[PDB]
């Protein structure tokens, strides 16, 4: 065990699904995971473990924010055994071609975070996904008949930011969502020798204003986590 | 009422005490409190509010890391009328005579986050406390019998810090404590205008190695929380 | 004809090959592609124009250097009409298993570079490369049953670094290749609208200290000019 | 003696106040202390011992800026024994509700100078007092009836800014006045273990440009002056 | 032989002349040189050895951004014993009195490049020139009959910037002409021992928007080329 | 006047030589002009004005750092119709054949403060002295057959700087002195269009560690000082 995860070497399959929420955890536990059980509830991130077609699956909510996330996707592969993270989350658009709904794969993400200048002697460290995982996604997406963009993201330290110019050159730019994970995940993934992917729903438009109710949330948020778990299939080959 | 606070203008008492952990925060709810409710549940970010000794106030988590609590932080004091905010957490320590359990105030605090420099234009942005809830907080522990430094915390952006050279100049400099939120904390607050102070219990020492568990750290760092609540009713007058 | 290049629009194909060498575009035109003509030599950047299999396709140096092969690429992309670019340069190897003459395939890039920080308000931008030209390149790679990387490049700045310690750093992220292009092509192309990807092959071993002569460089990096060219015509169904 | 003090181990005192101007430090000599003797006069940052009320005290000037008051205070900390600092002097306000002859004390002190940055890794080190010492000092007002606001100061590297717009920052964030050496007397106590205060007057209005008068200035001068003074006899009990 | 220069120990004189187009210093060899002889042509980055009267003398271009110039001037020193390095180039003006044609001198260089901040501890470090380099070739200028103008460069990445504002602060700060290499040249020299200077004509001018004729460009780079050769000459004296 | 020199317009000369101790300016007032009258006293900051040989000349103290030099270079300049600033300093040297009382002549100065990249959005700004004023100096020098180094100046911000590593690079980059001022009075002089040149006097050795006592400091290094008011009458012809 450790501070944050009271659960032992094997509890955890070698794939996890991390939305930030662990509500959202234990929907897909309960939804998508057959004989789903708890492995964790440190701090209430909750985490579980299951099959999905026969195949070890777990899944853990991660927080909100790089730091949060970074803790448990740390030692998810120290100290667990996991080779691959998908984070499946959430995340707001700029661009005015990227609608509610639509399902975006972070290839890379950027971020006004300093962790990666802290873990790359202050250069530009380009955080990215693992390229099989991203194909995998792609493909995944394509079989369920749902597009999918593949581009940037862009994670943010403030959700409630005090630059507002910032989000016009990220529309200049071509990121296609903006979350606050992604580039922290693929940090530690790096650092640490693991393979990760971030696919986001884009559930607010920062242009059009709209967002989606409750409803419009579980039908676009299953689609997604539906290519993520055939994701894995096709990983396993 | 808010994007992460599913509760109403009026369910939080203009006094927020705020562990990391939303379950701390359930302990503190049903040990410390009469009378407590459960005000928010979204994101399982437990949050309650009750009375002690008559006063009303109200205790919520604000998970880990800067960019998680800046998130409930600033939601708290622009849309549910917080004035003041007391974080009571965990630390890690790295000088030789401050031992596990110790209680120390963070009348300021430094960072490797990069939200204060988005703030303040890349300059030097000093972290600080609130003084009077700072005296407050020295008053009420000297009542209470219990020792308490003060000084300067370290917010770190990483709990897994690739830089282990920079604990020996935390020691040098003095830190009392290191963990990820004081700075942020006391960043929204400058910018919002409420008033913040940031009390921590040694759960680790980085230099010894020893350290609490899990259960420890979710149920019995109750000093702290003596200090914290006796400390609101002296700022009442 | 732009200041730098002289030429006409229409003399450029709407993907534009590009090596860092001048005479290695040179080789390329004579030797891949048919009726090839000279349609620049401003400053001996010579750029060629010819068909591979019926399609239409240019080759042009971009001289060495985020700002030299920057220069090119804008205006490429702005008064030739270019859409896609493909780098096909060389590199440093710093990873043990990476070996003289092996194809690495640039997803993204690092860079110590602060061209991207000009451009993304100091924060960290993700130089990447089009996901769709990484895709045909991989694919191309397997039919010719040549072995590639996908990965991380590092734009370095400086061919002679006086920071022999960030190699190490290098190693541990796992980049593939050192090089010197790469994030500046990744940069402009999100700048102007654009897509493009980096090839490289590698030419030094940064630890063994083995490496090629000027005339392997110039004309015996072969698999990845196929490569190129094959992902091409992939791009084109 | 040093390069900068014509003095010996014993010449000062354990406690020194310390103002810019070394006339200032003068008349606190021979308007405050008793049997003040002079003991230093090098570069002619005039320094003088004498007692108040019994107690053994110093005054030495310590020039304008951060670097020339990190030079005196590093030196009488580790060459003259000294063990408390507090530096007595003139601010500017940027705050409307702040008003000409209040007095500021420093618990913080926020800065646009890169020498903590060079002490502290590159990252933010919270520059903070003493916080006996300030505690002493707001005690020492109240018993004099002098109000006095405790909070952050800015230090300033250039007095005539070109950045006009700062300001508008420190005021949104709460900056109480606008010095020159806080941040780096702070930064100087950290490093070197020693304890320090900042108490200022607020001698001028950045936005009305209303300036004190230089009558009025003398008698609120004399307060701070009492205050320091004052508060060093409750510090040692 | 280096990767960059095919030729050997003595192929170059002990002074090379260095303008950015290879293509120009063919013609300064054609055009000045007696029994000039290519030493170097890879990458088509023509290098010439040749008699100016009866001075041994070398003339190679050292291509677009500093980078790229970064490279050729550490071989030569290191690899090729050359002591002394000047660059004679075009720039862009943006002050009022200085004029299309104009010779400039750069007796430093700002530049907006990392570089420097990688080999100086990330603090400033002035690019300056050879202080005899540069008093040579004001004489040199002198006795042609040209008042060349003494002072900073800047020395760009991007020749194509975004941020449009910077001509202006350049304009503010006396800026005498902004071209993309002299801050590397002067990096280097520093670096490795060696004496640089950097002469450039103004071809361009930001205001006016005037720009050198063709006619205009040979007879004015001829004047520079003098002013550089005879310059060598007063300093063999 | 200004709050730092109660002055007014005329009471200076066009031309002011400055060194960091008032007391320095005092003995040259004292020892090489005539009929010298006390100009200000502020702070202690004394100036004078006399003549030298009929040329009306005035010398006043800077105090120590950037900061407080900044403050009256600039105030010179625009209060005062100052045109050209010399300041006459003294440095430590890094290198093993620059002695103790040699003569070095700033023609660059680099720095570790912050203030020029505050002036010059972030970049690298040169800070040098005025062409002409520098060939005055050496021309003096000579005439006088006085030995003077020209080259660039490392200005600090702290005089007890916790990297001493920092010395091994400014060794290896050929760094002549180091002194606390130069690169900020070179920053006014851009910044409000005045003409600049420090010299300084080698008054320890930082690696044998040599060193002149304060009162020789203060009173002795002559050379100099005949060396700047030569300067100004051969720049004034
Ligand atoms: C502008 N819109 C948005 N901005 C930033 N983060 C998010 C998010 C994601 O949801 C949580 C914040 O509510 C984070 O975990 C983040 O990844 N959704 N929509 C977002
Ligand atoms: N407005 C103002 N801005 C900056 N510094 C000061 C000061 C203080 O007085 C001196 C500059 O006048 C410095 O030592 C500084 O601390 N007073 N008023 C100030
Ligand atoms: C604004 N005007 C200008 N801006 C930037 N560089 C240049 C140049 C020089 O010419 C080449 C770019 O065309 C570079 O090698 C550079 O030194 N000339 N005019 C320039
Ligand atoms: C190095 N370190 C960093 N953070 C913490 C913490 C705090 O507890 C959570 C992480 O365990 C965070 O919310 C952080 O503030 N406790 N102990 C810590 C330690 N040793
Ligand atoms: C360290 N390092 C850096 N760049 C390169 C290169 C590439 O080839 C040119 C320099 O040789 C540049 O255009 C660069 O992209 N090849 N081999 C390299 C190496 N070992
Ligand atoms: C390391 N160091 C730094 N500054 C100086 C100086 C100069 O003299 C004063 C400090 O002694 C400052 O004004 C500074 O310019 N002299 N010798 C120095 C030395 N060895």
């Amino acid at each position: 065990a450790t501070p944050h995860i009271n659960a032992e070497m094997g509890d955890f399959a070698d794939v996890v699904l991390m939305p930030g929420d662990p509500l959202r955890a234990k929907y897909i536990a309960e939804t998508f995971l057959e004989d789903a059980r708890e492995v964790n509830n440190v701090r209430g991130m909750l985490g579980f473990t299951g099959t999905y077609k026969g195949r070890k699956i777990s899944v853990m909510g991660h927080g909100m924010g790089i730091p949060s996330c970074s803790i448990y996707t740390k030692e998810l592969i120290t100290d667990f055994g996991v080779k691959k993270i998908i984070r499946v989350g959430s995340c707001g658009a700029v661009l005015p071609h990227v609608k509610l709904r639509d399902v975006v794969i972070g290839m890379g993400a950027c971020t006004d975070s300093k962790v990666n200048r802290i873990r790359f002697k202050d250069h530009d460290f380009a955080a990215i996904a693992d390229f099989d995982m991203v194909r995998n996604a792609v493909d995944a997406a394509k079989a369920l008949g749902i597009d999918a963009r593949v581009g940037n993201l862009f994670s943010a330290d403030l959700f409630y930011s005090p630059d507002g110019e910032m989000f016009d050159v990220m529309e200049k730019y071509g990121i296609l969502g903006v979350e606050m994970e992604a580039a922290g995940i693929y940090g530690v993934a790096a650092e640490f020798g693991a393979k990760a992917l971030t696919i986001c729903t884009v559930s607010d438009h920062i242009r059009t204003h709209e967002q989606t109710t409750a409803a419009e949330r579980q039908t676009t948020f299953n689609d997604m986590i539906k290519i993520a778990l055939e994701s894995v299939l096709l990983g396993d080959k």
